[PDB]
C-alpha cells in the first residue's frame, strides 16, 4: 500500500540525452537514431531573442557551427533542417542505445514525467500533469531547454514534451516532439502570460478513489448526487466539468471499491462546500488532481515495464 | 525556477536489478559485480514467516534452489551466505553495468531516491525521507522487496536502503545493504508497530527558504527569536528541537535570502501557532518536512550527476 508521486524510470532516455552549443547558447538535445532534437532557440543570441527571424538566423548558420557532445564524445553534425520550433541535427552516428519511442501528443488532464537536465547531464526526474491551460509546473533553471518529458509502455518510450521556457507566473510552456507549442505561446521574449487555469476534476476522483483503497474513508458520504447537480457545483469552484466519458473511465475503480462514481461526485461536492476541517487525505490538505486513473490503477496494482 | 519531489535519475540503478526465485516466493535483488543482494525472507514459505530460523532454513538450501534472473537471462548461483537480514548470492558473471557505488547508512531526517520494482523490472522512482521513528512512507506491494534507495554523487551511487516489510500503519521498514534494519523492527510476522513520529524541524526551514527563493513571501514577519524561545514552540507542536548545527547548515540558505536562521523560525512559529488561513507555501497547505537543505540547494541551483 501508500501512494506517491511516481515517475517513471529514467534510464532509457537518459542514453540519449545530448549537449548542444551554438555560440555562447548551450542547452539540451535528444539524440534517436542518427538525429538530434533540441529547441531552436539554441541559434539566437542575447539580442536575437528579442523579435527573432528564425528562418533568417538558421540560412546563416552551417553545420560545424553546432558543437553536439555526447558525454565526453563530439557528434560530428552532418546537416541541419527546422521543423517548426524545434532543430534536426543530422550527425553521422546513430545512437546505439536508442529505445523504441514515439512522438505522441497529449491532452491536458494527462501525466508524463521530466528528466531535467543541464548540459546534456541528467539532474533529476518527476511527475508533472499537462495544466488545463497547456503550461506545466515544473522545475527548470537556466540551461535546462531541451530536457523533455515523456511516458513508458512496456519498452517503449512515448515523448511527449520538450521544454523551451518560463512564464512570469513561474509556471512551464514547451513543445510536442514535432516542435508544436502546447498552448497560445511563442518561442520570444513578448509579454505572455498563462491565461486562467481549472483544477481536473476526474483527476480529484481518481485520487479520492487511491485514497479509498488506502484507507482513507472518513470523506465517504451516504448520499449522491446527479451528474448535473454535480457540474453546478464544480463550476462555482473552477472544476472543469465531468462527463459521462469520465464517469466511464472512472469504472475499474467504482468496482474496486464499491462505491458509485456519483456517490464519490457527493463525496467531493461536500469538500468542496466544507473544506478538510483540518484533516488530511493521502498526505494532503488540498485536494490533488495530478494522478490520472491510469496512474491510479498502475500504482495500486503495480504494472512495470521493460 | 519551480520546486518539485525529485527524485535522482534510476538508470545506473535499473542496469543492477534482477529477480530472485526460491520455492514460490519472488522478489527482486540488486546485482553488483558478481553478488546477488536479496532480503532473506526469499528463502521462507508462508507457514515459514510465522517465526523462522533462518540459518536453519538457509542451511536446507543449496545454490541450486536459487533462480536468479537478469532480464531474460539466468544467471547461475556458484555461492551462497546469510549477512544480517540480506542474502549475498555469489554468481558466475559479473554486472557489466556496474556502477561505481558505496553501502552507506543514513540518518533519520536525510531524503533519498526509491526505485520500486517487480519481477527484476523497475516500475517507477519517487523520493524518500527516513523518518525520525525510521519508517519511510513509500508505495509498495507484493513482490516489491528488494527494490532499493540510493543517492548519487557525481558519478558514484551511494546505496542506503533494501525494502522488506509494511507496518499496519501503512508505512514501510526495511534495512540498510549491509542487512541491518532501520528502526527496531524484525523481518518475522509479529504484532510490531510504527511508533510515534515527529516532524523534521530543519527541513520545514529548508522548505521555507526554497518557498522564498521561489517568489512565496507571504508568511515572513519582521519579528525574531532566541533558539530557546523557538524550541519550547518546537516541542509544543511535535517538531523536533533544533541545534546549533542545524543553523549552521541553514547558513548558505541564510545568505542567498538575507533572512536570518531566527528570523525564519520567528515565521515558523507563527505559521504553528496560526496555521496558513487559506493560503498555501509551493502548492502545498500543510508544511513539508522531506527536503533537506542540500535538497533545496541542490534543486534551487542545478546541480547534475554523470
Ligand atoms: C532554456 O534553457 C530556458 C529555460 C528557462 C530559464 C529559466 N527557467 C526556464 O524554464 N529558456 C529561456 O531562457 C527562454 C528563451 C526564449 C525567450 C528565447 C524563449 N526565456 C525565458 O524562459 N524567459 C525570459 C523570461 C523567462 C525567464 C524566467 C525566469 C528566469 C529567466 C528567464
Ligand atoms: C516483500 O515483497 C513484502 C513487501 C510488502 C507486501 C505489501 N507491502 C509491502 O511493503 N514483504 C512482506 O510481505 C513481509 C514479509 C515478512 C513477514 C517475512 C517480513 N510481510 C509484510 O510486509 N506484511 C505481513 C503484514 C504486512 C502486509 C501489509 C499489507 C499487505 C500485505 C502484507
Amino acid at each position: 500500500s501508500g501512494f506517491r508521486k511516481m515517475a517513471f524510470p529514467s534510464g532509457k532516455v537518459e542514453g540519449c540525452m545530448v549537449q548542444v552549443t551554438c555560440g555562447t547558447t548551450t542547452l539540451n538535445g535528444l539524440w534517436l537514431d542518427d538525429v538530434v532534437y533540441c529547441p531552436r532557440h539554441v541559434i539566437c543570441t542575447s539580442e536575437d531573442m528579442l523579435n527573432p527571424n528564425y528562418e533568417d538566423l538558421l540560412i546563416r548558420k552551417s553545420n560545424h557551427n553546432f558543437l553536439v557532445q555526447a558525454g565526453n564524445v563530439q557528434l560530428r553534425v552532418i546537416g541541419h533542417s527546422m521543423q517548426n520550433c524545434v532543430l534536426k541535427l543530422k550527425v553521422d552516428t546513430a545512437n546505439p542505445k536508442t529505445p523504441k519511442y514515439k512522438f505522441v501528443r497529449i491532452q491536458p488532464g494527462q501525466t508524463f514525467s521530466v528528466l531535467a537536465c543541464y548540459n546534456g547531464s541528467p539532474s533529476g526526474v518527476y511527475q508533472c500533469a499537462m495544466r488545463p491551460n497547456f503550461t506545466i509546473k515544473g522545475s527548470f533553471l537556466n540551461g535546462s531547454c531541451g530536457s523533455v518529458g515523456f511516458n513508458i509502455d512496456y519498452d517503449c518510450v512515448s515523448f511527449c514534451y520538450m521544454h523551451h521556457m518560463e512564464l512570469p507566473t513561474g509556471v512551464h510552456a514547451g513543445t510536442d516532439l514535432e516542435g508544436n507549442f502546447y498552448g497560445p505561446f511563442v518561442d520570444r521574449q513578448t509579454a505572455q502570460a498563462a491565461g486562467t487555469d481549472t483544477t481536473i476534476t476526474v483527476n480529484v476522483l481518481a485520487w479520492l478513489y487511491a485514497a479509498v483503497i488506502n484507507g482513507d474513508r472518513w470523506f465517504l458520504n451516504r448520499f449522491t448526487t446527479t451528474l448535473n447537480d454535480f457540474n453546478l457545483v464544480a463550476m462555482k469552484y473552477n472544476y472543469e466539468p465531468l462527463t459521462q466519458d469520465h464517469v466511464d473511465i472512472l469504472g475499474p475503480l467504482s468496482a474496486q471499491t464499491g462505491i458509485a462514481v456519483l456517490d464519490m461526485c457527493a463525496s467531493l461536492k461536500e469538500l468542496l462546500q466544507n473544506g478538510m476541517n483540518g484533516r488530511t487525505i493521502l498526505g494532503s490538505a488540498l485536494l490533488e488532481d495530478e494522478f490520472t486513473p491510469f496512474d491510479v490503477v498502475r500504482q495500486c496494482s503495480g504494472v512495470t515495464f521493460q
